[PDB]
């Protein structure tokens, strides 16, 4: 096997570890053994950080950030130097990864370390280009980062490289069980020219992670369990921190009747060790078409038998040691709790070694197909038609990566966009490149890592905007209205009474009664969500169709421009002509964009190309500001539906009658039913129900309630945006990003 | 058949036609009948424009342009109004197209008019977004445009829509044989709100086209024969006009053994009428794998028999009238001159009707496979392996569109990037959309029409740059050099003596002898081109590899930074440190870009998606300015090779010794042989040979000689760029566009 002598020498040199703060190593503190899981031997003593340590790390990261942000070319040289040092010390990083985590040295040397190198090489260029190619963007500041134990060095690269490229500084904590390659990374920062405090590494358990998440940082980036991601969303709610989450979701692996069987089998067995912890991967949930399922399973079991289990330092080993006894117990207990299907294992579990395991013959609706999967374990079911495969694949709370196998050029490219996922690999699995973004939808989280697409989440606008202050509704005497001037709601292509039956009088600036506006409730929202569900076909329309609709809305608003200006003036006391003209312009800009927001083709040094496609988010609940009674609604609605989303807007609480006049515009413009729904009333009644709703994909709260909205969003981990949003400013291009998901499809290409 | 009554009424209303100039119709002038080719009847009298008319049209276009350029949102409303009027009058446009050109009314109604509408609908949005999404760009000014007879209305849309979107005005001449839909287009401009003079239509023969090409316009855009494109390149040489050319090249149609045979057959027969004149198309050159060739041909001949020939006003007709007796004679003579293969025709030629014709059994090296093809005629050959198919497909002077048929997901996507073409359709042909760019390489021309990609050619930089003035070499006494200080050339990875044997003394600003520099000749250039041919593998490398090489060049220049600054100062008398630092920065910016210049995915309202990929231009000859002895060379070389090109640079004529010091940098950085070649000497000796060379794909002349360079480039219609180029300015992103071709691959997608 491979010599660990240089790794042991480094560990003996470093002695008991403190933390890497402000460019220097601190004294060892409250120490705990970190253990080689394959031998049980102590590798080093590592500290449990204190609150004082985290405070110090964030303070050092903050002190260093403005000088670091100033010169992108200088950052590029440092990122390049880090990649060169990962390459020069590649064998040391690889052995230390194996010693610390248990994975086969062949994977650490062939996969982990080369992809970490490439991540830094590639992201060096983004630092070089940031000033000129991203001129409207600026660094966020300090990033708190938390990563899991399955790919310790590679997870670190995925966090630190883009953060540094965009001029941020970092405080990162490796997983409690696997601190060593992060500590070696810290130890090479000086030689790479990382200025003191630009990188800070602290070690500890989940409590230390929580200290970082709640520290005075500008961004939290986390990879790990869905449950911890929910807690992080709750703990950061209302703080204005940027947040990205790469969570659970071991992916489906779809094998069609006309797949290259032997290649599909080999790709699955070669992924059994890889597909552990929270990582973008596919293979753990096997879906095989029923005509080939028996032959596929028979070939799979025999190929699983050829996997070699043993000493992870042996370059011929395929299945290493489980990372920790806690993880071994997890897998053991998962298998003990299952009574479904037929379990095949290639060897008897022994010591730290758990064998490749296949549980086949499950039903599509079986629970184990949908529950979290631990260890080197595959579960399989069959399907009859490609449509049933899609249905099974999408029948979970997750959506991260997926793999599709078919030799037919139509079938593979017709199934891939139907899978709910951030990544789809055609005729491969677990393909990764620094230029190709990856990340989740649904309960697999949000944000993307890698590529140009990954950079937005480590930046903010160069010029800050500020949301307008709330505006209290005007009051009035309370005299009855002898005319019929009570506005309704707009749900599912028709006007509807508020379920609660109440409406409030609306008064002008001097107390004149203007009319009445409905007070919507949670049942109204529920009806609007059902209407958006019935309008799912809108998310499959062509860009050309959606543009035509938005052009009609703009033209039909123009035809009533003076009427809308008069309504705005009635309500606010201020001339409305400029706001109406801006609203028309936002509609024509969204119409313009509807068929022009292009996906991006990534050249990769692997087989083929990666297509970073733009897709709708789905169903979006939106709360509009008081100010800009028309423009605020139109500015949020138009880019959203341009991108293929369906929306439910809570109009301006103070000034609802421009939105209700807008119902006729939507009707005259043939907006399909359910695509635009409008509620009026008190946002205190609606904000938490919209943010909580388990059947909304995103909530945009631009009228306040940010803490309540962001905390309630953790229920299904919907995307959330709470501003800033200034309707006077044209935010169209930025809202397009809020309104879309990136889905990266890896296809063959000569 | 379809009623022509409304079309005849319009023609009777318009009477004898003058031209549409300055928003108004001019008096009829020197009149000639335009004739219905299916009936021989005169449709209308149409004028042959005078030089006075063209002058007036350009003067009106110029007068209107600045107001038109000012408000992009206003232009978007006009472009949208034009699309609505094309849609409202769709049936009139379609019948008039059939009457004037001879094509079946079903094609005019189903294909021509709907795509013209969509082109205007879609490009309206680019006008709306131009200010904010293209802030560094501004209108060119006035565009002279010339279009052919095969798709009169659609060709007009492809020219006028992007020109107007980007704030230009137009003078367009329809084909002599088919003026009528352009005249109806003129007649609807008023109703659409086109400001007077923004659109000008003049009619006439090729002499009128030549008047427009040589008029005081900022841009010439032409679609037509390759021979006329050469003449247009010669007549515009040295004028500073922008130029785009969509030329000949009926495309290859590759049918693999595992193609969907019946679909491939049906796509070919449905394209027989379409594939006429100079248009982006495929089907005319059929390449069928030998295992299925007999069955394919047998099915093809019978499907050809089902095509209905006759009255083009009959909606059941598939094969209409030939456009003009001159075109009928062309096809007849082409068939009479051929002695190869086996000719099958579905009917006897009669009157204006020529039957679908298949000439099969040709050899791959047969001439008719490579000669221009006229009429509804297909020619076919067979191939054995996919590699032979590529070889046959690429064995012409053209490169426009191509089609590939295979049910295998690997094969189709592995063949498409190997075909020399601007457009490749997988399992389809002649697929068109306003968002998907199309255009040629090689002798099929240059520039792209459609999409974001088509807009650059109708704009220029918002801030103009200016090339530095030439600098005379310093002189000196003429004393012999007792040390060995004679620099060589750098060709094919090694230093080489100039073939001519001569070198000139190089002197500093005060007459000190600094050394000697070789005087390169045409044989040296020939050797450099052969070296670039041997380095063709560089154009197939990964972006990651090319980045690594460029990073090495930058680091190795940095290691000699003071030495290069001293050399620059020796030669120019001015401190060189800032120029060296800029040169290093250009190398690191090109390294950054090497794996980040992404292709664009187009959503189309047709089957699938269009991938607008970035590809290398190939081999580029570059002449550097006198000024910036190092920076000018490095600034041009680095983005070029970053994009996968191989280059031969003529270094600064006045100050060659920094480029010759750079040879060691290229050697130390492991630049593969032939990828960078450097010539020194007199650009009067090299400019015309580089621009003429039939084995260079592009010539960049940034030291003058623009007229000679641009005229000689017409030999093989290589791309050319003659500036402006200011080395003090960072042009990197712009040079990336000079250094790449767009290739649009249409793939299935769910």
């Amino acid at each position: 096997p491979e010599s660990a002598k240089e790794a042991y020498a480094w560990l003996a040199e470093k002695g008991d570890f403190g933390h890497f703060i402000g460019g220097a190593w601190t004294a060892p503190g409250d120490l705990f053994a970190t253990v080689n899981p394959a031998t049980g031997q102590t590798l080093a003593q590592v500290s449990q950080a204190t609150q004082a340590d985290v405070d110090a790390a964030v303070k050092a990261a903050r002190k260093a950030q403005p000088a670091w942000a100033k010169d992108g070319a200088a950052r590029a040289r440092v990122l390049y130097a880090l990649a060169r040092l990962l390459q020069k010390h590649a064998r040391l990083f690889a052995v230390l990864e194996t010693l610390d985590n248990g994975k086969p040295i062949r994977e650490a040397r062939d996969i982990d370390v080369p992809l970490a190198q490439r991540h830094f090489y590639h992201h060096a260029g983004y630092a070089q280009l940031m000033g000129t190619e991203m001129p409207d963007r600026a660094p966020l500041g300090v990033c708190g980062q938390v990563i899991p134990w399955n790919f310790p060095l590679l997870m670190l690269a995925w966090k630190i490289a883009p953060a540094l490229a965009m001029g941020n500084t970092v405080v990162l904590k490796p997983a409690e069980w696997t601190p060593l390659t992060a500590l070696l990374f810290a130890d090479i920062c000086g030689q790479a020219g990382v200025p003191a405090g630009v990188v800070n590494i602290v070690t500890g358990d989940g409590a230390v992670g929580e200290m970082i998440v709640t520290a005075q940082v500008d961004k939290v980036a986390f990879t790990g369990s869905t449950a911890v991601g929910r807690r992080i969303r709750e703990a950061t709610a209302g703080t204005g921190k940027a947040l990205s989450l790469e969570l659970g979701g071991k992916g489906p692996y779809v094998v069609c009747d006309d797949a290259d069987i032997d290649s599909a089998v080999e790709g699955l067995v070669d992924a059994i060790w890889f597909n552990q912890g929270q990582v973008c991967c596919a293979g753990s949930r096997l879906l095989v078409q029923e005509g080939i399922a028996d032959v596929f399973h028979a070939k799979l079991r025999a190929r699983m038998d050829s996997l070699r289990i043993g000493d992870p330092l042996d370059k011929c080993i395929d299945i290493g040691a489980m990372v920790h006894p806690d993880q071994l117990a997890r897998v053991r207990d998962m298998v003990a709790a299952n009574t479904d299907g037929e379990v095949y294992q290639t060897a008897v579990p022994a010591g730290c070694y758990y064998p490749p395991t296949l549980i086949s013959g499950l039903a599509p609706a079986s629970p184990l197909m949908q529950q979290e999967i631990f260890g080197p374990v595959l579960v399989s079911t069959t399907f009859r038609t490609p449509a049933e495969a899609v249905e099974i694949a999408n029948n979970t709370a997750y959506g991260l990566a997926a793999s599709v196998w078919s030799e037919n050029v139509n079938l593979a490219l017709d199934l891939a966009p139907k899978l709910v996922a951030g990544i789809v690999w055609i005729n491969g699995t677990n393909m990764m490149d620094a230029a190709a973004p990856f990340g989740g939808v649904r309960e697999s989280g949000f944000g993307r890592e890698g590529g140009w697409e990954g950079l937005a989440g480590y930046t903010r606008p160069a010029i800050a905007t500020k949301s307008p202050a709330a505006v209290a509704a005007y009051t009035g005497d309370g005299a009855a209205d002898g005319l019929d001037r009570t506005a309704k709601l707009y749900i599912g292509g028709k006007q509807t009474r508020p379920d609660g039956g109440y409406s409030r009088a609306v008064y002008g600036p001097k107390g004149k009664l203007l009319g009445h506006a409905s007070l919507s409730n949670r049942k109204d929202l529920r009806n609007a969500v059902e209407a958006m569900n019935a309008a799912s076909g809108w998310s499959r329309t062509t860009g050309h169709l959606r543009a035509q609709i938005l052009y009609f809305i703009g033209e039909n608003l123009s035809a009533r421009a003076d009427e809308f200006a008069n309504r705005i003036k009635d309500m606010t006391g201020k001339d409305g002509k400029a706001e109406v003209a801006a609203s028309i312009d936002r509609l024509f800009s969204a119409a313009a964009w509807a068929d022009k927001y292009d996906g991006q083709v990534k050249g990769v040094p692997l087989r083929g190309v990666a297509l970073a496609m733009k897709e709708p988010v789905g169903k979006i609940g939106i709360l509009c500001p008081d100010a800009a009674p028309l423009l605020g609604l139109v500015s949020l609605m138009a880019p959203a539906i341009a991108m293929g989303n369906r929306v439910t807007l809570a109009a301006s609480e103070a000034f609802p009658l421009a939105a209700t006049d807008f119902y006729q515009v939507l009707d005259t413009s043939d907006v399909p039913a359910g695509v635009v729904n409008i509620l009026t009333g008190a946002h205190a009644d609606l904000a938490e129900p919209m943010a909580r709703h388990l059947d909304l994909d995103a909530v945009w709260g631009l009228s306040g309630h940010a803490q309540v909205i962001e905390a309630a969003s953790a229920g299904n981990l919907k995307r959330s945006w709470t501003g800033p949003f200034d309707p006077a400013h044209d935010h169209t291009r930025d809202i397009l990003s809020h309104a879309t998901e990136v889905k990266t499809i890896w296809v063959p290409y000569g």
